[PDB]
C-alpha cells in the first residue's frame, strides 16, 4: 500500500535519428516529451534532471504494461521531432495504434500516468441498462457522446469507434445496443448525441448514419463548450485557448455550499447562452489546484473561500473581478448575465 | 497560472529543545514532521533531503498565509517530542489554536498545502436556503454532523463549534439557524443529525441539548464507517485501522458505469448491515491513486479495469478476491452480503 520509489533503472532516453525506430518497435505505447534544449546554467541543468526524473518515475510505474517514455531535444532532433510531428515545446506525445495525442497538462507523474492508464483504455464504452444509463448521465463536466446501433459488427458502429479513437481520452464515446436504452434517450438507430459539457439537452449529429469523417468534423466544431472545467490533465491546453487574449475565469469549490450555490448559477447561464459563440468560461475549482490557489489570491487579489468571477489577461494576468461583499453576495442569474454582456461588449476590460 | 518552484530559501528547521518555542511563537499555525532520524547511508539520507524540500515548498506556497512547518527527530528531539505529545513517527501535527491535529496521509506538497487550506478554514459551515441544502445532501464520502439552533450567540450552537474544532477537518459540521430548513431535516431545536458517510438516514445524538462533551464522546464512538473511502489525506490512517488484521477492500471506479453499478451495489448492502460491529469496508476508487495502481494490480493479481472485492492481510499483503468473470458479471446485494457473511465467519480467508 506504499507509492514507488524510484530504483535507479535507466529506462528514459534522448530519442534521435540513430534510435528513434528502435524505440518505437520495443513500446507498444510511447510518450515523447518534446522540449527545448536545457539551457547550460546549474538551475536549468537541475530542472531538466528533475522533469527527467519525473519520467522515469512513469516509466518504471507503467513498464509492465507495454508504455516508453523518450525525450526529443527540439534543436539536436528537430529532423526526428519534424518527422514525428512533434511540434509543441513541453508537450507530451503519445503514441497508440494510428493515433498521436497530444497531452498539455500537469508535468507531475501521477497526472501524466493516470493519463497514460486512460489512454491504454478501450474508446468506447457500452452502456447496458438503468444503472449503466444513470452513471452515463452524471457525466457533466466532459463533453460526451453516444450512439445508438444495432450490435459491434454494424458498420455504423466500427465508424463510431474509429471516431473515438481521435479524441480519446479528452471527450468519452458511449455506444448502446439496447433498444430500451436508445427509447429512453431518444435515439433512433445509428443516431449520435452529443452532450456539450454542463448541458441538459443534446445535439443530434445530423445526416445519420454518420460516417467516421463526419462524426470529426461534427465534434471538432463543438469542441468548445460554453463552460468548461480546468483540470490538471488538460489545463494548459485550456489555459492557451484563449479567446481575444481573455478568458472569464469563475472560481468556484463544488463540495462547498456557496460554490455549489454560485456554480448552479453559472451553469443556468451558460445553459441559456450556450449558443453564444463568444461565451467561453472557465470553471477553475480551488480544490484541484491547491499548490495555486495562494499564488491566484495574491495575483488576482482575491478571496478564494469565496466564489469569484472575474476577466483575465493572459498577457500581463491582470483581471477585473465581479464585486462580491461576501461568500452570502451572489449574483443572480440575471445579474451574471448582464456582468457577462459587459466584458462581452467591452464594457468590463482589464484595459481601463 | 503556473505551479510555484522551490525558491531555495531555508524556512523548514529542525526543532528541538533550543528553539521550538520561538518556532511556535513565529508562526500562527504550525505543522512539525515527527521523524525516526534518517540512517548514514546515503540513499537514507538522500530520502530525508527529499522529505525536507517537500516541506520547504509547502512552507513557502503558505507563507504567508501564518502556516510553517518544522522537524523534529525522534530521537534526538525525543524530549521535545514527549512535551508536544509527537508519538506516530512519519505523522505530521498541525497546531491550530488549543487543538492538535494528526495528518497521516500522502506525503507530498500539493496534498499537504490541500490539507492545511482546509485546517485554515473555520470548522463549522452554515446553511441557509434550499441550494446550500442540497450541497450539504450531496455529500456522502465523509461522516458529517447538522445541527439547528437559534443564532450564532447560542451557548449551544457554541458548544456545537468547540466540538467540531476537535476533529477538523476530517468530520465537517454544519449548522443551521433557518427553521425552514431544520424543518425539512426533521431537526428541532439544538438536536444534532449525525450521517454516516454513505446512509441516507441520519442517527440523532441523544440527550439535547447537547454539551461539547457529550458531541465528542458520541462523533468518537460513530467515527469508523462500516463503509469508508480511502483518500490521499487519510490514506495512511484509515488503513492502519483494521480490524483483526483484515480490510475488505472494494476497488470501484465511480464515474465509470461498471464501477457505478458496483458502487451502488456496495453502498445498498453497506445500508443494509451498518449496525454490524464486525462489518468495515474501504472502498478505493483507482483514479484517485494512478501510481499505485499497476502495483496493486501485480500484488493482488486483479484487472483493476473493472470492479473487484477482496480480503486483505495487511501483515503479508495475501488477498482473496470474489470471483468475477468480468465486469458485467457483477454480484446482487444477496450474492455480496453472503460472500461478506463468509468473509465475517472465516469461512473466506487468506490462511487457507
Ligand atoms: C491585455 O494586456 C496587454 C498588456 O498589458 C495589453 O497590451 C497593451 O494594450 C494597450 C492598449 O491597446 C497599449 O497601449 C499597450 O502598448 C499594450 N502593451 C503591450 C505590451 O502590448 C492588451 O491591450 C490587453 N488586452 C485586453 C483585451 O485587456
Ligand atoms: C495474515 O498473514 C499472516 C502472515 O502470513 C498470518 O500469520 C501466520 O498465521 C499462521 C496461522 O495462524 C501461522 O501458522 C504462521 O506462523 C503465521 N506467521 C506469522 C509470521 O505470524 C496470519 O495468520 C494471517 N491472518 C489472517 C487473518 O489472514
Ligand atoms: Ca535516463
Ligand atoms: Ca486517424
Ligand atoms: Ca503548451
Ligand atoms: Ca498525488
Ligand atoms: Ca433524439
Ligand atoms: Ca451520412
Ligand atoms: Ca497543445
Ligand atoms: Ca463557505
Ligand atoms: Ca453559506
Ligand atoms: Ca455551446
Ligand atoms: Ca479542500
Ligand atoms: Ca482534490
Ligand atoms: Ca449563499
Ligand atoms: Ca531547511
Ligand atoms: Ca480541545
Ligand atoms: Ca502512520
Ligand atoms: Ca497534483
Ligand atoms: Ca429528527
Ligand atoms: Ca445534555
Ligand atoms: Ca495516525
Ligand atoms: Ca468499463
Ligand atoms: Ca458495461
Ligand atoms: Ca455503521
Ligand atoms: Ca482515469
Ligand atoms: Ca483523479
Ligand atoms: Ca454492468
Amino acid at each position: 500500500l506504499d507509492f514507488p520509489e524510484y530504483d535507479g533503472v535507466d529506462r528514459v532516453v534522448n530519442v534521435n535519428a540513430k534510435n528513434y525506430k528502435n524505440v518505437f518497435k520495443k513500446y507498444e505505447v510511447l510518450a515523447l516529451l518534446y522540449h527545448e534544449p536545457p539551457e547550460d546554467d546549474k538551475a536549468s541543468q537541475r530542472q531538466f534532471e528533475m522533469d527527467e526524473l519525473i519520467l522515469e518515475l512513469a516509466a518504471q510505474v507503467l513498464e509492465d504494461k507495454g508504455v516508453g517514455f523518450g525525450m526529443v531535444d527540439s534543436e539536436k532532433d528537430a529532423a526526428v521531432a519534424k518527422k514525428l510531428g512533434l511540434t509543441e515545446e513541453d508537450s507530451v506525445y503519445v503514441f497508440k495504434g494510428d493515433e498521436v495525442i497530444e497531452y498539455d497538462g500537469e508535468f507531475s507523474a501521477d497526472t501524466l500516468v493516470e493519463f497514460l492508464l486512460d489512454v491504454l483504455e478501450d474508446p468506447v464504452e457500452l452502456i447496458e441498462g438503468e444503472r449503466e444509463l444513470q452513471a452515463f448521465e452524471n457525466i457533466e463536466d466532459d463533453n460526451k457522446l453516444i450512439g445508438y446501433f444495432k450490435n459491434k459488427d454494424s458498420e455504423h458502429y466500427k465508424a463510431y469507434e474509429d471516431a473515438a479513437e481521435e479524441f480519446h481520452p479528452y471527450i468519452p464515446f458511449f455506444a448502446t445496443f439496447d433498444s430500451k436504452v436508445a427509447k429512453k434517450l431518444t435515439l433512433k438507430l445509428n443516431e449520435i448525441d452529443f452532450y456539450e459539457a454542463f448541458m441538459e439537452e443534446p445535439v443530434t449529429i445530423p445526416d445519420k448514419p454518420n460516417s467516421e469523417e463526419e462524426i470529426v468534423s461534427f465534434v471538432e466544431a463543438h469542441k468548445r463548450s460554453t463552460l468548461r472545467k480546468l483540470k490538471p490533465e488538460s489545463m494548459y491546453e485550456t489555459w492557451e485557448d484563449d479567446l481575444d487574449g481573455i478568458h472569464i475565469v469563475a472560481f468556484a469549490e463544488e463540495t462547498d455550499p456557496d460554490g455549489y450555490e454560485f456554480l448552479e448559477t453559472l451553469k443556468a447561464v451558460a445553459q441559456d447562452n450556450t449558443d453564444n459563440p463568444d461565451l467561453s468560461i472557465i470553471w477553475i475549482d480551488p480544490d484541484d489546484f491547491p499548490l495555486l490557489v495562494p499564488y491566484w489570491e495574491k495575483t488576482f487579489n482575491i478571496d478564494l473561500s469565496a466564489p469569484q468571477i472575474g476577466v483575465v489577461n493572459v498577457t500581463d494576468a491582470d483581471s477585473v473581478w465581479m464585486e462580491m461583499d461576501d461568500e452570502e453576495d451572489l449574483p443572480s442569474a440575471e445579474e451574471l448575465e448582464d456582468w457577462l454582456e459587459d466584458v462581452l461588449e467591452g464594457e468590463i476590460n482589464t484595459e481601463d
